[PDB]
DNA sequence: TTTTTTTTTTTTGAGCGACTGCACTACAACGTTGTAGTGCAGTCGCTCTTTTTTTTGCTGGTGGTTTT
C-alpha cells in the first residue's frame, strides 16, 4: 500500500520512520533497506540521524 | 657516465610652425647708396582624449570521493 506522510519538518518524518522500523521488523535479517534520498549529503544526514536514534545504522542502502 | 663556474647597464620624439639673423636683388632718393621684400638657415615651443557590450546545462536523470 502506497503511504504518503505529510509533515512540515523532517524530524517528525524520521520519528515516523523509527516507529515503522520498530513496529514492523524485517523477516530476513540481511535484507537491505532502501531509503530514497535527494543527494549523498541528505543520505549522510539521514544515516547520522538513524545512528543517533537506533544506536546503529548498518545494512541500509540509500539509492 | 662523470661534472665547472658567473653578478655589470645601456636606450628611447619628431613633424608643424614660428623667431631671428644674414644674404640678395629692385627700385627710388641723392653713378652711387639706403630701404624694402624675399630666400635660406640655425634655433626653439608644442603636443599628442574620452569606453563597454556574455550563453555555458547546481543533482540532464544506470547519477553518488576517500577505506581497507
Amino acid at each position: 500500500m502506497l503511504r504518503v506522510y505529510h509533515s512540515n519538518r523532517l524530524d517528525v518524518l524520521e520519528a515516523l520512520m523509527e516507529f515503522i522500523v520498530e513496529r514492523e521488523r524485517l523477516d530476513d535479517p540481511f535484507e537491505p533497506e532502501m531509503i530514497l534520498v535527494q543527494s549523498t549529503g541528505m543520505a549522510q544526514w539521514l544515516q547520522m540521524t538513524l545512528s543517533q536514534k537506533f544506536g546503529i545504522a548498518a545494512n541500509i542502502d540509500f539509492p
